[PDB]
């Protein structure tokens, strides 16, 4: 299997020797099994949707993937890769929502197609006409006769060929279209394997949305690339009753299954002890979590919470990548059991150091060592050299899995992908804060986000989490500390959501005083405003990533959704 230059040939393959074992099954509410397909019914509904798709001229197209999480995703999306089609996945339109941030995706990507199914094709076709043209074809794929897989005619595919789009959230910016290859696909799915060790007779369970990243690339195409079958789930199951994800894994006997720091949380805090009693979780080895920082917290509290119910804390898998990197840079714990975690001086982060207290200390977790033959060096963003051990820096990435650049911007594509350092070329460029220590991978924060005030660094993930418990009525993921110009100096700006239940009867001075009191103790920052908000209003990308930048936009503009304000 490892001779597969890219996916098609290894799906073509792995419906011939498996063709029997399901692939996929898809729980729509996350308990009840409602539809699967096996390696011989994805790969015949693959080459179906891409002769449909050669028929409609969508080959070397750019095409939207309009889907709800769902067996239609996944065949549409190896559809693509079929028949030549440059896939460009995205969030489906929700009812009564703007099509802005689908129309900039078309915009960007250059697409002239949308692939989706019947039921959303009625509801948006005409919608995309007005903002598209005429030209612009909408086109389901769900009610494709399996015949017409006949006319299937095989591309000659290479692996430095472009295989699809990924556009990146939007945490920072717009979102920038990945153009990732079949090449880079292979590539960082033997890095996965190399990394979590599955092998057919593995079992997983995803609740992830399947569009982008994680959900995608690890939730779909892993399984594929090593011949298992894959429990799915869609986001809305789990996020709605946090147990069915541990249940998937009980009653399946899941042995792969991860999510971002934050579903660890969910599961700790909304799971009842009677549930967890339902649960043995002693066949789950891998419990890999990414995306997002990792909080030795979090990991404690769930190894803790699951103890009894058989979850082994050296299950956990760190893992650290991006859509500019395919998905996989680093992951594991190397030799150790457990997360590697170091206890470091805070003011020494705030200065670009790791080195122990001498003040006040934060605890870091590893985001693993870096997997099979890629580099990771950490630079200077500024000076482009290379740090020194104990210095903090941009995390550069050289490897086969760095995608080709971003899709129609050469000017950004050179700047990012052409990184060099010292007698080093051809480095990708991160964004990302971060440093190496006992050959793990630890990542501070993203680059952009980062608060330079009163001429020290602040990382704005770390004032957040100060804000959310300084006080009951504000809600915990629902916050952003940015930094504004007064006057020539930045200054810290707190945008942060309210409880509902808080929300009628806010003491603002009093929450206020409260936020002021915790960041001037925990970063010796003063706020020149904090912005109260509705739950719910904070900018967020659709997979909910909270958008800083848009925060900072709105509170400037006076766009939020403000129900208080102290300055
Ligand atoms: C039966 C067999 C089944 C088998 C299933 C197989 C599953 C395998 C897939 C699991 C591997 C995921 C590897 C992690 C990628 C993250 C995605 C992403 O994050 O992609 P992206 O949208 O581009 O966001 C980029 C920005 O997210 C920030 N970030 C990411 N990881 C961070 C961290 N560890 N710590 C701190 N920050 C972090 C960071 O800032 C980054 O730059
Ligand atoms: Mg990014």
């Amino acid at each position: 299997v490892g001779q597969f230059a890219n996916f098609v040939d290894l799906l073509q393959y792995r419906a011939k020797l498996q063709a029997r074992k399901t692939v996929f099954s898809f729980l729509a509410d996350g308990e009840a099994e409602s539809a699967a397909l096996t390696y011989g019914e994805l790969d015949q509904k693959a080459q179906a949707i891409a002769a449909f798709l050669q028929a409609n001229q969508a080959q070397g197209q750019r095409a939207l993937l309009l889907y709800p999480p769902g067996l239609e995703f996944i065949g549409a999306f190896l559809g693509c890769l079929y028949a030549g089609v440059v896939a460009v996945p995205a969030y489906p339109p929700r009812p009564n929502k703007s099509f802005d941030r689908l129309h900039s995706i078309i915009q960007d990507a250059q697409a002239k197609f949308a692939l989706t199914t019947t039921e959303l094709k009625d509801k948006i076709a005409d919608r995309l006409e007005a903002l598209e043209g005429t030209d612009f074809h909408c086109l389901a794929t769900d009610q494709v006769e399996l015949i017409s897989g006949k006319n299937w005619q095989k591309p000659n595919i290479s692996g430095t060929d472009l295989a699809f789009l990924q556009y990146t959230s939007g945490s920072t910016g717009d979102p920038k279209g990945v153009m990732v290859s079949h090449h880079n696909l292979i590539h960082n799915s033997g890095l996965i394997n190399q990394g979590f060790q599955d092998t057919e007779a593995s079992m997983g369970v995803s609740w992830l949305p399947p569009y982008h990243d994680m959900g995608l690339i690890g939730g779909i195409l892993q399984p594929i690339y090593v011949g298992a079958t894959q429990i799915l789930m869609p986001p809305v199951a789990f996020l709605q009753r946090p147990f069915r994800w541990l249940k998937a894994i009980n009653d399946y006997r899941v042995s792969t299954s991860g999510a971002p720091n934050f579903a660890y949380d969910l599961c700790a805090s909304q799971i009842t002890p009677e549930q967890i009693r339902e649960l043995d979780l002693s066949c789950w080895r891998l419990a890999f979590s990414g995306a997002e920082p990792i909080r030795a917290v979090t990991l404690e509290n769930f190894a803790k919470t699951f103890a009894t119910a058989g979850f082994q804390k050296s299950a956990f898998y760190p893992c650290y990548g991006m859509a500019e990197t395919t998905l996989i840079v680093s992951g594991g714990n190397g030799a150790a059991q457990l997360p590697q975690e170091i206890i470091v001086s805070k003011q020494g982060i705030e200065a670009n150091q790791v080195r122990p207290a001498q003040e006040t200390t934060v605890t870091l977790v590893g985001s693993g060592e870096v997997i099979g033959d890629q580099i990771v060096k950490i630079v200077d963003p500024q000076a482009l050299t290379e740090c020194t051990v104990g210095e903090i820096g941009e995390v550069w990435v050289k490897g086969e899995s760095v995608a080709q650049g971003y899709w129609q911007k050469p000017d950004l594509t050179q700047q990012q992908f052409q990184g060099n350092v010292g007698a080093e070329t051809g480095f990708l460029r991160t964004g990302d804060l971060g440093f190496l220590q006992g050959g793990e991978l630890y990542i501070t924060g993203r680059l952009k986000d980062l608060l330079i005030i009163r001429g020290r660094n602040h990382y704005p993930q770390d004032i957040e989490l100060t804000v959310e418990v300084a006080h009951p009525a504000l809600r915990q993921g629902a916050g952003a500390a940015v930094s504004v110009d007064v006057n020539g100096e930045e200054q810290l700006v707190i945008v942060q959501e309210v409880e509902r239940k808080y929300a009628r009867k806010l003491n603002v001075a009093a929450v206020a005083q409260a936020i002021r009191g915790a960041i001037a103790a925990e970063h010796q920052l003063q706020p020149q405003a904090i912005c109260f908000i509705k739950p719910g209003s904070i900018p967020k990308t659709s997979s909910g990533k909270i958008r800083r930048h848009a925060c900072k936009a709105g509170f400037l503009d006076g766009s939020l959704a403000v129900v208080g304000e102290w300055q």
